[PDB]
């Protein structure tokens, strides 16, 4: 019918492990649930037994880039935002202690970078 609405990383529904699909009119729990705000509500096959809208459900939060390196070199290998990654390289021969490599993840009302601070061995 449905014939499984997708899988959906935000949300793990309760009933979507073993029957996937169902007829019109049928609400299925999801839940927002590794930090994304959202407002968790059913999707219901209501269209074409297709679902109502399951799409941006539970949000991703806007990273940032202001702590900067201390030397002032900062890659962004995917980019500053959720899920992506940047360098912080003091100078090519050096090493840096912590997080040489930023990653932006939500931590539920915010995204933050998994890095503690700005350090250059030198």
């Amino acid at each position: 019918q449905c014939n499984a609405p997708e899988w959906l990383p935000f949300a793990r529904p309760t009933q979507l492990t073993d029957e996937f699909e169902f007829p019109i009119g049928t609400y299925l729990n999801y839940e927002c649930r590794p930090g994304y705000s959202g407002r968790p509500f059913s999707i219901i096959c209501l269209k074409n037994s297709v679902w109502t809208g399951a799409k941006d459900r539970c949000r991703r939060k806007s990273c940032r880039n202001p702590p900067d390196p201390v030397n002032g070199m900062v890659h962004v290998i995917k980019g500053i935002q959720f899920g992506s990654q940047i360098k912080y390289s003091c100078t090519k021969g050096y090493r840096l202690i912590g997080s040489s490599s930023a990653t932006c993840i939500i931590s539920g009302d915010t995204v933050i970078w998994d890095q503690e601070t700005p350090i250059c061995d030198r």
